[PDB]
């Protein structure tokens, strides 16, 4: 089953208590936030959600620390591993080495990293809870063919040991995946229909493999990238997909509605080099937030604040 990404940074929002009620009518049974927000935390008890746990950015430096990283463990997994259902700590986001925003943070991810799941272990729920870290494609330098897949050259002493730390302890890799930031790039040379799951005929031929749609071109390159980097075995977790309905080129109703039915029904199995396995997926995100910056960010919602869908999807 496919997850939803819970953002809480609009003016608008239902309460907390409502947004729990909310995925569980609609039954959503994966969960992701963005930091160990108690009152979200406390919400989940015997939901059943299985959730991806965010370590903020922020907090990063701190956490290199053990002690700092035991007291976290403690606080906002222990305290709630009886009644909430963690499935995946995600430690930093979107953090890379060469990126102005987040530069002087790449130091910190590793060492969090193995605090982190160092505590998780001492407590015994390494089986459980997967400690991780989820990236954008900023990190993958070449992406097409798919196969030419390869991380920037000035990111492997970065990613080189992470990806051989996921190994170790049999943890996935994160991804944030957008085809939608790819096409309204680039929509000269990318099609809609190709963004968009809609396209009949096969619109890449690399060697023996056919790519439809954009996603299945992005996610593998990224496996092979990975591959490139001793990481061959990593199954790929996409932690967050979405396309806007209205802020910007290409975010309509129409585009959102197809993107995300579309998606549902295609991560129930895998990619021409993964065809096999279904891909996990968080759907980003259940509401528009309208505190965020720019324009586009408002609208990825799934959800009005009057709780209503945009798009009608089936989440079952
Ligand atoms: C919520 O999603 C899951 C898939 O992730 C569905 O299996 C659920 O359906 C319910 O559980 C299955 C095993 C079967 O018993 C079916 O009869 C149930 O409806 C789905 N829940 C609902 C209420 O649709």
């Amino acid at each position: 089953q496919v997850g939803v990404c819970y953002g809480m940074q609009g003016n608008n929002l239902p309460p907390v208590s409502e947004v729990i009620a909310l995925y569980k009518k609609s039954n959503i049974t994966r969960m992701r936030i963005y930091d160990p927000n108690q009152a979200v935390l406390e919400a989940l008890r015997g939901s059943n959600i299985e959730l991806i746990l965010g370590v903020p950015n922020s907090d990063l430096q701190s956490l290199t620390n053990p002690s700092n990283a035991k007291s976290w463990v403690q606080k906002n997994v222990r305290g709630f591993w009886s009644s909430v259902r963690f499935r995946y700590i995600a430690v930093g986001n979107e953090i890379s080495p060469v990126n102005r925003g987040t530069a002087w943070l790449a130091q910190f991810v590793l060492p969090a990293m193995r605090n982190i799941h160092d505590a998780i272990r001492s407590a015994g729920l390494q089986d459980q809870i997967k400690v991780s870290t989820a990236i954008d494609l900023t990190l993958v330098g070449n992406s097409y063919p798919p196969s030419a897949g390869a991380f920037r050259d000035d990111v492997r002493s970065y990613l080189n040991p992470i990806i051989r730390f996921l190994s170790s302890i049999r943890s996935p890799l994160l991804a944030n995946i957008y085809p939608y930031f790819t096409y309204a790039g680039n929509p000269r040379d990318i099609s809609l229909p190709y963004a968009l799951f809609t396209s009949p005929s096969v619109v890449v031929w690399d060697g023996q493999r056919g790519y439809k749609n954009l996603f299945d071109a992005t996610l593998d390159a990224l496996y092979s990238a990975l591959e490139r980097a001793s990481g061959g075995s990593l199954e790929v977790v996409v932690s967050e997909s979405g396309w806007p309905s209205a802020g910007a080129f290409a975010a309509t109703f129409d585009n959102g509605r197809t993107y995300l039915s579309n998606l549902i029904q295609h991560v129930k199995r895998g990619t021409p080099k993964r065809p096999k396995r279904a891909i996990e997926t968080y759907l980003f995100a259940m509401f528009d937030e309208n505190k965020k910056q720019p324009e586009v960010e408002k609208h990825f919602g799934l959800f009005f604040p009057n709780k209503w869908q945009k798009y009608n999807l089936n989440f079952s």
